[PDB]
């Protein structure tokens, strides 16, 4: 049985022949490929532009989305094995699997890390769990990876340089400000998507403490080695946005600090300025700058540079909705 | 672009054409005007009948509604120009907009006002930003006024009088009594279509400091100048339910205590007697009476009353659906 | 007007000929007997399966559903009559069931009891109140009994058994243990249905305080004598489980102590040990073994009864999807 759990378990060639689906979506909305089907959207978090894209796409496209929210109006899911049910948890995720196997014809989960623990947020239990225990096939709407992001931005950067090669870019996932210490997801899959592209892709972040799980920077080493673009870490922002192509921001909090979280406010805080700013995006070479969004202006990005005509998040975000087509009209 | 905010930005011959769409679509309830179209349904406070009305006539026509709650399961929206948003809100109204803009076909939003100061409230920010920023039609689902409401009170005070032309009516917009302090949205909006169809309004209200906004008394009067119709306000409840066709309960707080509602609890308390009963009814020409709804029995009306047959509160309701589905497929 | 608040009120043909349009619309999921027509699903509750497979059948069979949350999306409801509405509650059934039968052709509603007073949930207000002001069909989505879950069951069990005819078979409805008290309605569902069925029903549990309702021990013993089956009451263990086809567990709170449940902990505490396990479905004549859901595992029952090829409560859930289509498609 195949899912989306990551672009990483794909082939470069279903990689590609899903941005083309996504092209075509995008050419004629209306669709039947989905005719009397169905998908519960699982979210365990908050969700504005994927829950909506999900809702139309399943729709546009002649099926049903049914969104769930455990907790808040489904029953709240047990993902430990064995563990003695005598908490929060109403049911386990073997039976809520199984069950939804048997109502909908594709099972779409969202779920954060609870940032108590990296070495358990890291093991991707949720996704993992589903994609186990589901008869059918189950789609990543974003846990510590954001695969459907990953091709929005991808197809967004395609639309943007006229052309589906995009080796030869110099890309920079630049690291942003936030009042707090935010999910590594959208990086982690940024910079899997950007060197599975094969572009010259610089991880700028404040310090080493910044760098990404290992898991990432090698399936990213990997990616290079198989596209011929190539991985860098920087810790100078203006050698990094120096001539750049495409330039990605997400904040999110360091590793190194999961759990204790109390000293790494002072540190975060002494680095406000990465914030994408005009000065930053002139030192480009007439780069286009991207954010997965929810984005907080003057915090993450300046009110000019989204403003900017160079700001392409209102396209990537819109490509959502025709990349997730792509996959659904795939999986089923 | 059109959008609907409120009905005094329409000609008397649109919301004439809008209302006689909704006696049509009434006795066809099926229809594709939206086929493969869709609407986000933003609400930030909460709703029964606007919500599945809305649902129900995207369904109707062949579209379908995404209903969107910032702060509940989309994010936080924050709508102040330049702010640094390192606070609760997430993202900013100029880039959801924009999204949804390419998500949906048409955007509904539903904003109270926060009652801390009215000076901000009634500058009626969330729908203007929304008008703003959407590359989409924008239909107010209540804020400071609550235009769909209107018309689902015109067309029932149409379908009752078995006629179009309402001129010579004696319409009471009355205030009634509420252990908390309400939106004037109802209110401004029952003033603005009662006048606008050229009744004989009186807005009878406790003292002079429940007054509606000048805003709404000079729509008013305009609207009045224009339709044959007249004004009046009035502290004397039988004096003004005297031989009336239409009375329209409604509560709200007094403007001039908005902020610092504290003294307005005794004030409000002391005209609990403003409800509506067969007493003030029967000094009626045989009126006819109706609320927006959600009504509070033997609080607002009494028992009795609501369950008059001349109580057209659940006709105006059901028009809810009718009328709306003529702005959709107006806008579209 | 006919509704579907409980399989009592049914008559054992209609009953019948609702599990066969189930079955039937299990060989064929898509149909039109609900085109263009809609449901207001009203929960006061948690769902997960309820909610789904409802969405799903409005869906499948050209309909909509129409989702409501009466105090989270929606305004509160209040269903004493006379009472003067100064408190937490907004608007009356009286408004909101008559208002829903303008929008809606089918209003479903769940709303477990509060737990305060027996005398006061046992009377069945909130569905009682539906069905009385609304003019379309009401259907019980779970209150103080669960209809729908009784013919997702009886289906399950009728598929099993390769038969309809259930007569002569063993059930065991048997209590189990949880933490805190919960509903008695899919327990009093269980006996309704099972002696219906005109299986040889016994309610073990623990004490005779866990014994269900009068109302339900007495719509039990009609059955009985109608259908040939047989009631009986236990307290032990094995001589129940002895030698059963069909083990229902559900776990509840023991009616005498509604409203004080204080002195009821210690109690349901010292019987742990009816949690279903390998032991005792041994002890049955290779019985199968369901549950409602939401189950807790090692609770209620054991990971490896669950995991057992007898438990059927998969199938069951599944069921929910099928039954209640007969039941939508038989009350429009
Ligand atoms: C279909 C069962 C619904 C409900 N169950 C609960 O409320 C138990 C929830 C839990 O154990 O968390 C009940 O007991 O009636
Ligand atoms: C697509 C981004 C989702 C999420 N973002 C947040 O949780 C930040 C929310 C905020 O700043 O209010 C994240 O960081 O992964
Ligand atoms: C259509 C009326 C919506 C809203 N009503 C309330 O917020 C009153 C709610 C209540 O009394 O519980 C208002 O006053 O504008």
């Amino acid at each position: 049985l195949k899912h989306f759990l990551n672009t990483q378990d794909w082939s470069r060639a279903e990689l590609d022949a899903l941005l083309t689906q996504a092209a075509l979506f995008k050419r004629n909305k209306l669709g039947s490929e989905l005719k009397g089907k169905s998908i519960a959207l699982v979210f365990f978090n908050p969700s504005m532009r994927t829950r909506t894209s999900f809702e139309l796409g399943a729709f546009q496209l002649g099926g049903h989305a049914v969104v769930l929210q455990p907790g808040k109006d489904a029953w709240p899911i047990e993902f430990n094995l064995g563990t003695v049910m005598d908490g929060d948890t109403s049911e386990h995720i073997a039976e809520v699997a199984r069950v939804l196997g048997r109502y909908v014809d594709l099972i779409g989960v969202r779920a954060f890390p609870k940032f108590v623990d990296w070495s358990k947020d890291r093991e991707d239990q949720v996704l993992k769990s589903f994609a186990k225990y589901s008869p059918v096939p189950v789609i990543n709407m974003e846990t510590i990876t954001h695969p459907c992001q990953e091709l929005a931005h991808a197809l967004a950067l395609q639309e943007h340089f006229g052309t589906p090669d995009l080796r030869g870019k110099k890309y920079v996932l630049t690291w942003t400000y936030h009042p707090k210490p935010l999910n590594t997801a959208v990086a982690n899959s940024a910079l899997t998507i950007a060197t599975r592209m094969g572009m010259d892709v610089t991880l700028l972040c404040p310090t080493p403490d910044y760098i990404l799980d290992e898991r990432y920077m090698d399936w990213a080493a990997q990616n290079v080695a198989e596209s011929g673009g190539s991985l860098q870490v920087s810790h100078d922002i203006d050698s990094a946005y120096a001539g750049a192509d495409v330039v990605y921001a997400k904040s999110w909090g360091a590793l190194p600090f999961f759990g204790n979280w109390e000293p790494e406010k002072p540190i975060r805080d002494q680095y406000q300025h990465f914030i994408v700013d005009e000065r930053k995006m002139a030192l480009t070479n007439n780069g286009v700058f991207s954010h997965c969004l929810p984005l907080r202006r003057n915090v993450k990005a300046t009110d000019a540079v989204m403003d900017s005509p160079n700001c392409i998040a209102i396209d990537e975000a819109e490509n959502r909705l025709h990349v997730q087509k792509a996959i659904m009209a795939a999986l089923v």
